[PDB]
């Protein structure tokens, strides 16, 4: 949990899945990324890796990472790393153990509707930011 996204994590035995709640545009703007997402996902799937090695433990194959996945793989020493393909183009990649789709979202909102046109002084502010440059 933090203040701008919720990444939430289901695991089970045959599947895993990575789901994350934000009130905003999610990845950025459109298909893009911040930098503390990409590393509290990769986080999170680098200690699933070491607490649920047996549900992981699959047959190593190559796929290509396509929009809105992460994939965890195996690098030349061993030692397993975890890229998220938060790019806009799908992303090749090697010994890749397990590839895992995020889901991401976005009566309470029926009244945050209103409330955030309630209080109109973003623009207001704007103007008035324009106005001191003077």
């Amino acid at each position: 949990m933090t203040r701008s996204c919720y990444v939430e994590l289901i695991a089970s035995d045959q599947d895993v899945a990575v789901s994350l709640r934000t009130p905003f545009e999610i990845l950025n703007e459109r298909e893009y990324l911040f930098d503390t997402y990409r590393e509290s996902i990769e986080k999170l799937l680098a200690e699933i890796m070491f607490d649920k090695v047996n549900i992981i433990n699959q047959t190593t194959t190559d796929c290509f990472l396509r929009t809105r996945r992460s994939c965890i793989r195996m690098t030349t020493d061993n030692k397993m790393i975890v890229k998220v393909n938060a790019t806009s183009r799908q992303i090749r990649l090697e010994n890749v153990k397990l590839v895992v789709k995020i889901k991401y979202e976005n009566t309470i909102k029926t009244i945050k509707n209103r409330l955030m046109t309630s209080l109109t002084f973003i623009e207001a502010f704007g103007n008035l930011s324009q106005q001191i440059k003077e």
